[PDB]
């Protein structure tokens, strides 16, 4: 039936600024929070302020040198770190900004605290919209991500769970998470993403893991314009087959909203209902679930998406008419929660979708 939901948020998160022109806007986390508060979604959730994750907690995955660099670099001392900035990929995608380390600490803190709460069996679902920064590598920042909160949260879940399933619906391939667990069978990574002339360039359907991890990495490459009907047609059957064969005891779901129609960086055509259908599908398996944020660059749509997905987690129906809120003007001209898909062509033909699904099913037959 209905589940206990714990939600992680720090009121300072929305103040971190990547810089003029950078599409990553932490303010979208504050817009999501304000919208869900105005819908009354706080009445049924336990709301927690995450602790600032320590450099030591971060080094359970990242190298000591990389975390030391992140804790030391600032816009005023950048000139003395030109060498380390190149080595750690800090530059245009991953700039140095005021409070960078504290932003990482809050993003990570929410994910790890949620994983601890799930491990203690004190909640059925834990939500951290500030997390889901899937591109960060052991000693390298990548694609707007500096610390891989997902990998750290999964390592925490692995203390009490033999098998953990990671599912990523961000439009970009979840490369940092896949790479971290590529050679183990204790984590199965499943990523649905745009593939072909698109960042990060990885996630081919032939990338299936290595060594003990062979068959434990699953990639569903897609083309521009995927819609609710097409996405829905493959998501449930793939996730159902993965649940059946892998039998995970905990799940982490990265809910990157850049797979929505009208995204500034994405080229998919999902609606908020289509995107949220993934949360409904995963929730139906009744396993401990950590829901995380990720991409999303048309910020009014990110707020709508994550507000609706929090309502889905709580099994609460919310009206389409948006309640008045601190950012009401951002939701014009309609002031509605749900969005309409565009007229963009869906390059993913029904035959292509079935063919890729059948190839993934062949790989899933190889599990013990
Ligand atoms: C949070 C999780 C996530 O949503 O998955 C992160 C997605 C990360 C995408 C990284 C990718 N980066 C690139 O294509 C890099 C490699 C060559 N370019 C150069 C960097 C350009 C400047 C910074 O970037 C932008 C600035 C303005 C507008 C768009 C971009 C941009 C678009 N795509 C990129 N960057
Ligand atoms: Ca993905
Ligand atoms: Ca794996
Ligand atoms: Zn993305």
């Amino acid at each position: 039936g209905k589940k206990k939901v714990c939600y992680y948020y720090d009121g300072d998160i929305g103040n971190y600024y990547y810089g003029q022109g950078h599409p990553m806007k932490p303010h979208r986390i504050r817009m999501t929070h304000n919208l869900l508060l105005n819908y009354g979604l706080y009445r049924k959730m336990e709301i927690y302020r995450p602790h600032k994750a320590t450099a030591e907690e971060m080094t359970k995955y990242h190298s000591d040198e990389y975390i030391k660099f992140l804790r030391s670099i600032r816009p005023d001392n950048m000139s003395e770190y030109s060498k380390q900035m190149q080595r750690f990929n800090v530059g245009e995608d991953c700039p140095v900004f005021d409070g960078l380390f504290e932003f990482c600490q809050l993003s990570t803190g929410g994910s790890v605290a949620g994983a601890v709460k799930l491990n203690r069996q004190q909640t059925d679902m834990a939500v951290n919209w500030a997390g889901g920064l899937h591109h960060a590598k052991k000693s390298e920042a990548s694609g707007f991500c500096y610390v891989n909160d997902i990998v750290l949260a999964i390592l925490e879940l692995l203390k009490y769970h033999q098998r953990v399933l990671y599912i990523d619906i961000d439009i970009h391939h979840g490369d940092g998470v896949e790479e971290a667990f590529y050679t183990t069978d204790r984590v199965m990574t499943v990523s649905f993403h745009k593939y072909g002339e698109y960042f990060p360039g990885t996630g081919d359907l032939r990338d299936i893991g290595a060594g003990k991890g062979k068959y434990y990495a699953v990639n569903f490459p897609m083309r521009d314009g995927i819609d609710d009907e097409s996405y829905g047609q493959i998501f449930k059957p793939i996730i159902s087959k993965v649940m059946e064969m892998y039998q995970p005891s905990a799940v982490v779901l990265q809910c990157g909203a850049d797979s929505l129609s009208g995204d500034r960086l994405g080229c998919f055509n999902l609606t908020v209902k289509g995107h949220a259908k993934c949360v409904e599908v995963v929730k139906t398996f009744n396993l401990p679930l950590l829901m995380l944020g990720g991409g999303g660059y048309t910020i009014r749509n990110v707020a709508r998406c994550w507000t609706y997905e929090t309502a889905v987690a709580l099994d609460c129906e919310i009206p389409n008419e948006l309640p008045y809120n601190d950012y009401f003007e951002y939701f014009g001209p309609d002031f509605k929660l749900h969005i309409s898909p565009s007229n963009m062509t869906n390059q993913n033909t029904p035959e292509y979708m079935e063919k890729i699904k059948q190839r993934l099913f062949e790989n899933l037959r190889m599990l013990p």
